[PDB]
C-alpha cells in the first residue's frame, strides 16, 4: 500500500521530489530540499530517475518470436521479410499467437513498458491472430494498455477482399486503422488505399497508423496524403505515419515544402531504429544509406516523433529483448543526435512522444494522474542511456508490478573494488 | 587454486568441455558426454560459453572520460575532435591521465578484456600523457597486458618535429608506431609520413597500427601504401590499419583491385562502430552514408578485420561504458552482419581477429596457454551478443579477477515471475 516516492529526480527539473499516491493516483508532487528518510509504505527512488512508464508504440507481437520459421529472411529486406512471413501466416494457430505474445509482452512489463501498440495481420481471410490478440489485449490489461492496429500487411486494394477484412478487424474491435501504400501494386492503388483508411477511421472512431513509405525509393510520398487528409479531417492527433524511411532519400527542396503540412497536420511520427538501420539501404552497394527518417530536423521543428522496436526475434529482426533505452542508444547513433543535451533529452522519444503517438489520456507524472511510473538508476536521461540502466521498479495504479535487482560486478585488484561504470 | 573449469560451451563446439588447470595454464582440454558435478576448485561455467578474454584493439586512454573539456565537439566531426582535444591537451598533467586511463581500465577489466592497444598521442613536445600511460602499463600489467601506440595526432610531417618526437616515443618504450596519413597537410606528406612510419618500425622491432583513411573522401587511399609497404617488407602480421572509413565510399573497381593486395599483404583492420557511425556521413545532408569500412567483404575475402571501441567519453564520443559486446552489437546492426550465423560468429570481431590484430603470441583455450579466459552466461555468441550479456567470470593465470552477480528481474502478474529474456 505504497502512500510515496521519494527522493525522486524529474527529467529537465533541479533536486528531489516527493510524489503522493492516493487511491491508485499521483495525488501531489513536491519538492524537497533534501534526502528523506526511508520509512514502511515509502518507495526510495535513491536519487533516480522517475518518468512515466516507458512506450513501445510500433511492434508486431503476432510475428514475434518466429524468425527462421519455416525459412529466414537471407536478404535482410523488408520485400523478403513479408514473403517469409506468408508463409509463417499459414501456420498460425491461436494458442501460438497468444503464447510468443505473451512471451514479448512479459519483456516488455520486465522493461517498464506500460503502453504497447501492436500492428496485427488482417490479410488473412482467418483474422487468427487477431482473434488471439484481442483475448491477449485483455488478459494483459492488469499491466499494459495495448492498443492493436488492423494491419493489411498485404495491402488493402493489393489483396483479395482486403478492404472488407480491414474492416471487419474493425467491427471485431481493433483501435487503430493501417495501411501500407508503398506496398500496393501502384501510386494509385496507394493514395486510393489512404482515402479508404481514412474515412473507415472516421466512421468508426479509431485511430490511424500507416506503414508508410517503408522503402528507399525517393518517389514514395505517400506521407504528403496521410498529412493532407488529417488536415482535412483535423484529426492529426489520432494520426500516426510510421517509418516514412523513403524521406531519408528525399531532396532537401521538397522536404522543406512538405514540413510545413507535417507541422500544420500535427500527425505523429514513428522511427524504428533497430529494424530500419537493418532493412533500408539494402540496395545500395557502397556508399550505404542510413535509412531512418528526419528524426533530428523533426524535433528541430516541433515534430511529434518517437522510437519504436518494431520487431522481437522475427521475420523483420533476429534480435531483441523488448528494451526501450536499447532502441533510443541505436536512433541517437544512426540519426547523430550525439549532443549532451540531445542524449539526456533522448528520454522524451520513448516516453512523452511516444504517448502523444498513442493518444493517451493518462500520461504524466502529474496530479489527477494514475499512479504508472518506473524508477531508473540513473542521474538522468543521458546517464540512464549511457548506462543502459534496467528497470528498478515498475508501479501502476501505485502497486509495484515489477523490480530489478540490479548486478553487481567486482574487480579483484590488490584489493577487491566494486564497479558500476559511473563518473 | 582453481584445477578446472567444468560444463564449458565452446564456439563452434558441440556439447560441453572441460578445461583443466595447472600452473597457471591450461594443461588440457576434454569432452565430456554429460554435466559434470561441481566441487571444491572447479569453476562451473554452468553450461556458460567459455572463451578467450575481450580485447580492445584500439581505444585513446589518454583522452578517455574529458568529454566536454574545456569545450564540446559541437559538429560530431573527427576535424573538431582534434581541435577540442588540442585544447585539452595543453592541460594534461601526469596524475591526471593516470586517473582517467586507470577509471577506463577498470571499466574494462570489468568486462573481461585481458588484451588491451591503447593510442597515445605524441605531438607534443612534452609528451606527458605518454610518460603517463607508461607507468600504467607496468601498474595495470596483472590484469591487462597494455600496448601503448606512439601516435601522432598532428601528423608526422605537419606538426613541429613530428617525426623526432614519434622515435622518442618509442625510444621512451611505444610497442607501437602510428601515423595518420589522411590528417597530413598533402597527399605527398602522407605518403611520406607511411614510409618514414614503417622505416621506425622496422629499425626499433615495433608493430605499426595507421590511423588510415579515417575521412568521407574517396580520394583518400592511404591504405594501398600501408598494404604495399608491408607486403615489401613482409611484416604484414605486424601492421594494423585502423578505421579505413574512406573505403566505405569508395568505387567497386577499385575495391576489388585493392583487395588482391590487402589479401596478400595480411595487414589487420579494426573497424570502430560507435565512433564511426557517429563521426562518419558528417557532412552529407540526406541520404547520409554509414561510414564504416568494409567488414562483411573483409570476412567473405579472409581478410582479418576486427572492433574497437576507440573512444570512451571524450572528444570523439560521448558515451560508453567500455562494453565490447556493445560495440559487436552496433558493428552487426550497421554493417548488416544479421543473418543468424554472421551473428552468432559476431564474437571472433571481438576476440580472435583482435588478437591477431594485435600480435598476441599466447591467446586461446589451448593446451600449453595460459589460463586467461572469460565465462559468458549464454549458450552461444548469438544469446551472448542478443543479451547483452555480462561476463560472469575473468580469469587470468588461473584466477578469477573479475565476477558479475547478474540482475535478477521479477515481473508480478498472477503470482511473481522470473524473467531471463531466454527462449
Ligand atoms: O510492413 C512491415 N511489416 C513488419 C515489419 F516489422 C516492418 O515494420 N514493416
Ligand atoms: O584521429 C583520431 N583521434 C581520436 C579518435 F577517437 C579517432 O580514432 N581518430
Ligand atoms: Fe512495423
Ligand atoms: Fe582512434
Amino acid at each position: 500500500a505504497l502512500q510515496t516516492i521519494i527522493n525522486a529526480r524529474l527529467p529537465g527539473e533541479e533536486g528531489l521530489w516527493q510524489i503522493h499516491l492516493q487511491d491508485g493516483k499521483i495525488s501531489a508532487i513536491d519538492a524537497q530540499s533534501g534526502v528523506m528518510p526511508i520509512t514502511e509504505n515509502s518507495l526510495d527512488a535513491e536519487q533516480g530517475l522517475v518518468i512515466p512508464p516507458f512506450v513501445e508504440p510500433h511492434i508486431h507481437l503476432d510475428t514475434t518470436q518466429t524468425a527462421g520459421q519455416p525459412n529466414w529472411n537471407q536478404s535482410g529486406t523488408l520485400f523478403e521479410g513479408i514473403e517469409r512471413w506468408a508463409e509463417r501466416k499459414a501456420l498460425l494457430t491461436h494458442d501460438d499467437v497468444k503464447q510468443r505474445a505473451w512471451q514479448t509482452l512479459k519483456w516488455q512489463i520486465a522493461n517498464g513498458i506500460q503502453h504497447v501498440r501492436t500492428h496485427v495481420d488482417v490479410s488473412d481471410a482467418t483474422l487468427t491472430a487477431l482473434k488471439a490478440m484481442l483475448e491477449v489485449k485483455q488478459e494483459v490489461a492488469p499491466w499494459i494498455d495495448l492498443q492493436i492496429v488492423a494491419f493489411p500487411q498485404e495491402g488493402i486494394l493489393s489483396y483479395p477482399n482486403g478492404e472488407a477484412l480491414l474492416e471487419e478487424a474493425l467491427r471485431l474491435g481493433a483501435d487503430v486503422v493501417g495501411a501500407i501504400p508503398h506496398f500496393e501494386f501502384t501510386r494509385e492503388y496507394g493514395v486510393e488505399s489512404l482515402h479508404k483508411t481514412f474515412a473507415l477511421a472516421q466512421k468508426y472512431d479509431r485511430l490511424i497508423d500507416v506503414h508508410c513509405d517503408e522503402i528507399d525509393d525517393e518517389q514514395s510520398r505517400f506521407v504528403e496524403t496521410v498529412a493532407a487528409l488529417a488536415h482535412h479531417e483535423g484529426m492529426g492527433a489520432r494520426v500516426t505515419a510510421s517509418h516514412t524511411t523513403a524521406m531519408h532519400s528525399y531532396n532537401g527542396a521538397y522536404t522543406s515544402r512538405l514540413f510545413r503540412l507535417l507541422k500544420m497536420s500535427g500527425i505523429n511520427f514513428v522511427a524504428n531504429p533497430l529494424v530500419n538501420i537493418h532493412l533500408q539501404g539494402r540496395f545500395d552497394t557502397y556508399p550505404k544509406r542510413r535509412g531512418i527518417t528526419r528524426v533530428k530536423e523533426m524535433l528541430e521543428s516541433g515534430i511529434n516523433v518517437c522510437f519504436g522496436h518494431d520487431a522481437v526475434f522475427d521475420p523483420w529482426y533476429p534480435l531483441g529483448t523488448a528494451n526501450m533505452l536499447q532502441v533510443l542508444h541505436m536512433g541517437l547513433h544512426v540519426c547523430q543526435l550525439m549532443g549532451y543535451g540531445q542524449i539526456n533529452d533522448g528520454l522524451n522519444l520513448i516516453t512523452h512522444h511516444s504517448a502523444r503517438t498513442l493518444n493517451l489520456q493518462d500520461y504524466g507524472i502529474a496530479a489527477g494522474n494514475s499512479a504508472n511510473l518506473i524508477i531508473l538508476p540513473a542521474e538522468n536521461g543521458f546517464d540512464a542511456l549511457r548506462r543502459q540502466v534496467p528497470v528498478r521498479y515498475s508501479v501502476r495504479g501505485g502497486k509495484v508490478i515489477a523490480s530489478t535487482q540490479p548486478a553487481q560486478t567486482t574487480v579483484y585488484l590488490e584489493q577487491p573494488e566494486a564497479i558500476d561504470y559511473k563518473r
